C-alpha cells in the first residue's frame, strides 16, 4: 500500500498537510496556514487513486484517521484544532522553525538544475541553501549567478548563431529586392558582445530576484561537503564557515577541459573565454571535435572570421556520423577550414595580447597528422574545446563512493540516487545520462517532487532530443544509423531518407538538396520510429515536436498519415517514402519526391 | 473478406498482377513487365494479412489458384505463361491499350491535389488525362500549370512573408553589431514580383516534366463533364473535342469572390492579380477579414506600404478569437489601420491606372459602419479578399445531383466519392473538408491508390492543422477554446496559456511577452490535448510537429514527459503550468515560469 509513501513523506520534508477537498475544516486550516506565509506541501487524500491505504497507514502512524494531520520536521502537530491552538498562541511562526539540521535542503552550485530544484524545493514548503561560486578562468573571466547554460553557454551561443543567420540574411536580401550591399556591410563584434552581456547581466539579476523571492538562502562561495549532513563553506572573502543539512544536492556541474601541452593553460581559451572576450579573434583555430567547438567555429566564421576546425579523429563524435560528415561539408562550403586526423602537439606565443588596443596576440601552434608531419600555423586566437572534466575531487574527499571513468564522475542509480540514502545528483553530474539543460532542470524539479512532495514520477533520460546550432543546425532525437544496425542487426532496421530545399532558399538561390533528413525505423515493431534526424534551418523547432511524438512511440504509418502543413520546410517528414535498402538517391530538385 | 478488394480491383483498376515473393515465376514475369516498358499495380498476396481467402477468391474469379496473375481491365489474361506467349507474338502493347473508354482516368483541375492524383494514377500501371484551365475573369495574369497553391496560392505567399521577416530582420540587426542604417535601405517590389514569378516559372516547368515523365497527357483545356463516363473539352482555341473516360476526379477547386458592386470588378483587384502586380500597390485599402486579406495586409505593411484592413465582423472568422485578437493587435503596432465593424458600400476612380511608368491609378472607397457613418478613404489599391466559391456549374452539367451551399462546396462521402460512382471528387470542394494543399494532395493520392490498387487506408481530415503566415505567424491544430466549451463544457475543458519571449528579441529589444502558447485539453479522458495553438516566429514547424504528436492521441502528462530542445521557443510548451480557472498572468519576464 501507501506506507511506502508515508515513510518517504514524514522522514523528509519541511511541513506535509494531508487533506481532502470534502472537508471543509481541512479547507479552513489550509487557508490559516496560507495567511500566515507558511509555504505547505498540501496533499489531498479524496482525489489520490489509493484512498484506501492511505487512512490505515496514516492510523498506523499518526495514531489518529481524522484529516486533516499538518506534520512538521519528525514532529507530529496534530489535528486542524492543534493548529489552531498553536496559531492562538502565536507560536505557529515558532514551530516552523525546521530542525537539528540548519537547513531543509542544500544545493551545491547554481546551476539551471540546481535553480530549479531549490525553486521547487522552496515552493513545496522546505527553506533551501543554494551555493554557486565559480572558479575564475586562468585568463581571468569571471561571471555571475546563473551557471554554464546561462551565464557562458546555451544563450550566448544562441544568440551568436542567430548572428550569423543574420549575416546570411544579409546575403540573402539581395537576392530578395533589398537595397543594401554586403561588401559595405560589417560586424562589430564589440557591440554585440556588449549587448549579449547586458542580456546575461539582466538575465541574472531576474534570476537573484525570484531565489530571493522564494525565499531561498543565496550564498555565493564555494561548497565542501564533509558529512551526509555537514559541509563547509569558502567565501570569497576567505571566510570558511560550516552548516549542517539532512538534504543534500550535487550540482557542480562541470568546467572545461584542457589538453596537457606546454603553453595551452597560460595561452589558450576555451568556451568560458570565448564568450566574454573583448576583442575579436580574427584567424581563429579550434581544438577538438565536440559539437560545442564545431558550432562555436561555426558562428566565428560567419561573421568574417576564416576558422579552422582541427578535427582530431572524427567529427561529432558520438552523433549519426553521415549528417556529421554533411555538417562539415557545409562549413567547408561556407569557409572552414578542417584540419581533419591532425592531433596537436604544441603552443607558443609571437606577439603579446594588445588588451591596451584590444586586439588579440599572435600564437604559433604545431601539431602532428597520424603520419606525424609536422603541422605549423600561426593564429590569432586559439580555442580549447577538447572536451570537459568535472572536478568532484575538491567538493568530495571521501565521504561518497562515487565510481568514474574518464570524462565521468559518479555512478548513480534510478531517481538520481547516490550510495548515500539522503546525497543527490542532478544535472550533468549523473554518469551515463544525458548532458543537457531541459534534463537538468526537469531532474532537479522532480527530485524536489519525489523529497518535499511525495511525488512518485521519475524524470525520464531516454529520447532526449538535442540540436546542435551549426550555421545550420542539426537536430536529432533517438538512435543513430549506426547504433541502430548494431543494436537491432542490420536487416531489421529501414531508413526512409530525403533531401529538401526550404522554400526560403529558391529566390535567395542558396544550395540545394542540402538540408537531409532520415528516419530510423524497425521492421519488427510495426515499423516503430526510432532514431529521427533533421538537418537544416530551424532543427530545433522541428525536432522538439517529433521528439515530443516519438516519446510515446510514434509508428511509420503515423507518420504516413499525419498531414502537412503549407508550406513548411518540414513537410517532408510526413511524406517520407524513399528507402536506403533500395538505394534510391535522396537527391530531389525541382518536383519534391 | 477479400472478395470485395478483388471485385472493386478487377472493376476500377487498369493493370493488376497478383504475385508473390517466393515464387520465381512471378519475379520472372515482373522482369517481363518492366523489360516491356508497361508498368502494373502488382499486389503481394504473401504479404497480406490472409493469403489463403486472397486464393479462395482468385479461384472464385480466375479459376485457377496458381499465381501470378495479370489483369487488364479486370479480364482474365492468365498465368505467367500467357503473358509470355502474348509478349512473344508481340500484341500486349495494344491489348493494355485498348478499352471503350479513350483514357483510364479523367482527371479535371489540374492543383497540387489532382497532380498529386494523376501522378499517382500513372505509376500505379495506368492512363490518365489531367486537364487544367484558366479563366482570368478580371483583368487577369493566366499562371501556367500548377494549381491555386503553387501559382498563386502557397508559394508567393510565403515568398514575401521571408520578405517581411528579412524586413524585421534588417531592423533588429542594429543591435547584433550590423553596421547598417535602415534609412538608406529601400525596397524594390518590381524585384519580388520578377523573382517568385521565375521560381513559379521553374515550378511549371518541373509539373511538365514530371507529368510528361508519368506518361500523362496535360491539355491547357476547359472542362465541362458531359456523362458519367465523358467530358467535352474547350482548348486553348476553342477547338471544342470529346473525350470519354471510365473514371472521373474533380478538382476544380475555387475562385475569389467578388462584393459585387459597380467598380468591385472592373477596378479593384484580388490576391489572383496580387502575387504578379508589376507596381507596388503602397498605400492599400483591404477588404475582408480572411486569413488570407491578413497575411497579404501584413506583407504590404511589412514591406513598408502602409495598409487597412476593412474588418466585416471579426478577425479570422472559424479561429480562435483570442489569438485573432492577439495577431490583429500585432499588425495595429506595427502600422496596419483597422476598420473593424465596417462594410463597404462603393468604389470609384479618380485617377487612370498610370500603366506607362508602372504606377497605380488613385480610387476612392465609400462605406458605411454598423452605425451608418460615411467611411470615406483614397487608396491607390483595393484588395477584395472575401473568400473563394468554386465555378460548379462551369464544370458539372446540371443533370447530375450535387449540393452547393452559399459559399458552393459539393456533398460527398467519406471515400471521396460522388453520388455517380465513377466521379470523385478532390480538393477545395468536398462536402465539410480542409481547404489546404496538404489535404488535396493527400486525398488524390490515397483515392488513386484505392481506386488503381485495391488500397483500404482512408485519407484523414480530423485534427488538421493550419499555419496562417502574417508578420507574426498563428500556427493552430485541433480546435479552438471556445469549440472546446460548446463541446465539452467549461467544467470539462481546461487551458494551460504562456506568455514567452523567443531568445532572438532579447538583443534586438522586440516586443516581451508578446507570443503566445495555448493548451485546450479535456479531463474527462486523462487530460487528453484536443487544441494546441502557437502564436510566434516559425510557428509552422512547431504547429506541425505538435500535431503529429497530437493525431496519435497526446496528453499532457506526454508533454510533461518530454526533454525539451534549449534553447528555442517550443520547449516552452513542456514547461506549460499556468492554468485559465487559475487566472494567473501568462506574462513572465526573468523566472519564465
Ligand atoms: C558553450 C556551451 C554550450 C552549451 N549549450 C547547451 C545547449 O544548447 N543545450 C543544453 O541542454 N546544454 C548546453 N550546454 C550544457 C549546459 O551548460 C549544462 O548541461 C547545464 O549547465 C547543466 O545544468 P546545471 O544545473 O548542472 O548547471 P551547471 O552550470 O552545470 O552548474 C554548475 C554550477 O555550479 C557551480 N559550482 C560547481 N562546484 C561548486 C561548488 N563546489 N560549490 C558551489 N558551487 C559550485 C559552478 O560555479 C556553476 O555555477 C552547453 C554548455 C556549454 C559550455
Ligand atoms: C492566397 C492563397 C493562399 C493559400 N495558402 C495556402 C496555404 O498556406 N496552405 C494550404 O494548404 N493551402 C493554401 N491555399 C489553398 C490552395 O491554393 C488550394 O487549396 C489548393 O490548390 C488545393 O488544391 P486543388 O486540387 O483545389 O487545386 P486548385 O489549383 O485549387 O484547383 C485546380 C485548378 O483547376 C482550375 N479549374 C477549375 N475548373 C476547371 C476546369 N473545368 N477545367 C480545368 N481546370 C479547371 C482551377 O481554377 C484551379 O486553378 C491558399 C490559397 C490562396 C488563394
Ligand atoms: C539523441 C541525440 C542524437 C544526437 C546523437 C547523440 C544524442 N545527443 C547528443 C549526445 C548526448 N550525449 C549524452 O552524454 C553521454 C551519456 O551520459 C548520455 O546517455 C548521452 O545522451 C552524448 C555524448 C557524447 C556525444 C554526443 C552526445 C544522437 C544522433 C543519438
Ligand atoms: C485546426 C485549426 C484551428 C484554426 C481553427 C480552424 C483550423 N484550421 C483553420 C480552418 C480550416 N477550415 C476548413 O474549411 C472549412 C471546412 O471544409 C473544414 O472542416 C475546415 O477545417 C476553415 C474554414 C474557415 C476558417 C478557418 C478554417 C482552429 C482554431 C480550430
Amino acid at each position: 500500500g501507501t506506507s511506502q509513501w508515508l515513510r518517504k513523506t514524514v522522514d523528509s520534508a519541511a511541513v506535509i498537510l494531508f487533506s481532502k477537498t470534502t472537508c471543509p475544516y481541512c479547507k479552513k486550516v489550509k487557508d490559516v496556514l496560507a495567511e500566515a506565509k507558511i509555504k505547505h506541501a498540501t496533499i489531498e487524500l479524496d482525489q489520490l487513486s489509493n484512498g484506501s491505504a492511505i487512512q490505515k497507514c496514516l492510523a498506523s502512524f499518526s495514531k489518529i484517521e481524522t484529516v486533516p494531520q499538518m506534520f512538521v520536521r519528525g514532529k507530529f502537530i496534530g489535528d486542524s484544532q492543534t493548529v489552531l491552538k498553536y496559531y492562538s498562541n502565536d507560536e505557529l511562526a515558532g514551530i516552523v522553525n525546521e530542525s537539528k539540521y540548519d537547513y531543509d535542503l542544500i544545493v551545491i552550485g547554481g546551476g539551471s538544475g540546481g535553480l530549479a530544484a531549490g525553486k521547487e524545493a522552496a515552493k513545496y514548503g522546505a527553506k533551501t541553501a543554494v551555493l554557486d561560486y565559480v572558479e575564475p578562468t586562468p585568463i581571468g573571466t569571471t561571471w555571475g549567478l546563473g551557471g554554464t547554460c546561462v551565464n557562458v553557454g546555451c544563450i550566448p551561443k544562441k544568440l551568436m548563431h542567430q548572428a550569423g543567420l543574420l549575416s546570411h540574411a544579409l546575403e540573402d536580401a539581395e537576392h530578395f529586392g533589398w537595397s543594401l550591399d554586403r561588401s559595405k556591410i560589417s560586424h562589430n563584434w564589440s557591440t554585440m558582445v556588449e549587448g549579449v552581456q547586458s542580456h546575461i547581466g539582466s538575465l541574472n539579476w531576474g534570476y537573484k530576484v525570484a531565489l530571493r523571492d522564494n525565499q531561498v538562502t543565496y550564498l555565493n562561495a564555494k561548497g565542501r561537503l564533509i558529512s551526509p549532513h555537514e559541509v563547509q563553506i569558502t567565501d570569497k572573502n576567505q571566510k570558511v564557515s560550516t552548516i549542517t543539512g539532512n538534504k543534500i544536492i550535487l550540482a557542480t556541474g562541470e568546467r572545461p577541459k584542457y589538453p596537457e601541452i606546454p603553453g595551452a593553460v597560460e595561452y589558450g581559451i576555451t568556451s568560458d573565454d570565448l564568450f566574454s572576450l573583448p576583442y575579436f579573434p580574427g584567424k581563429t583555430l579550434v581544438i577538438g571535435a565536440s559539437y560545442v567547438a564545431l558550432e562555436c567555429a561555426g558562428f566565428l566564421a560567419s561573421l568574417g572570421g576564416d576558422v579552422t576546425v582541427m578535427v582530431r579523429s572524427i567529427l561529432l563524435r558520438g552523433f549519426d556520423q553521415q549528417m556529421a560528415e554533411k555538417v562539415g561539408d557545409y562549413m567547408e562550403n561556407h569557409g572552414v577550414k578542417f584540419a581533419k586526423l591532425c592531433v596537436p602537439d604544441e603552443i607558443k606565443q609571437l606577439k603579446v595580447v594588445d588588451t591596451e588596443n584590444n586586439k588579440p596576440g599572435l600564437l604559433l601552434v604545431k601539431g602532428h597528422y597520424t603520419d606525424g608531419k609536422k603541422f605549423e600555423e600561426e593564429f590569432e586566437t586559439v580555442i580549447f574545446a577538447v572536451g570537459r572534466e568535472p572536478q568532484l575531487s575538491k567538493v568530495l574527499c571521501e565521504t561518497v563512493g562515487v565510481k568514474l571513468d574518464k570524462n565521468g564522475r559518479v555512478v548513480c542509480t534510478d531517481d538520481e540516487q547516490t550510495t548515500v540514502s539522503n546525497v543527490y545528483a542532478i544535472g550533468d553530474i549523473n554518469a551515463g545520462k544525458p548532458q543537457l539543460t531541459p534534463v537538468a532542470i526537469q531532474a532537479g524539479r522532480y527530485l524536489a517532487r519525489r523529497l518535499f512532495a511525495g511525488a512518485t514520477e521519475l524524470t525520464d533520460y531516454s529520447n532526449v532530443a538535442t540540436t546542435v546550432f551549426t550555421p545550420l543546425e542539426y537536430g536529432a532525437c533517438g538512435l543513430s544509423e549506426e547504433d541502430a544496425i548494431e543494436k537491432y542487426g542490420d536487416k531489421d532496421i529501414e531508413v526512409y531518407h530525403s533531401n529538401f530545399k526550404p522554400l526560403e532558399w529558391t529566390v535567395a538561390h542558396r544550395e540545394d538538396n542540402v538540408c537531409y533528413m532520415k528516419l530510423v525505423c524497425r521492421k519488427s515493431d510495426n515499423m516503430r520510429v526510432l532514431g529521427l534526424h533533421v538537418l537544416g534551418p530551424n532543427a530545433g523547432e522541428i525536432t522538439q515536436g517529433y521528439a515530443v511524438a516519438i516519446k510515446m512511440g510514434a509508428t511509420k504509418a503515423d507518420f504516413d498519415r499525419t498531414i502537412g502543413i503549407h508550406p513548411t520546410c518540414s513537410e517532408t517528414f510526413t511524406t517520407l517514402h524513399v528507402t536506403k535498402k533500395s538505394g534510391v538517391s535522396p537527391i530531389v530538385s525541382g518536383c519534391c519526391g
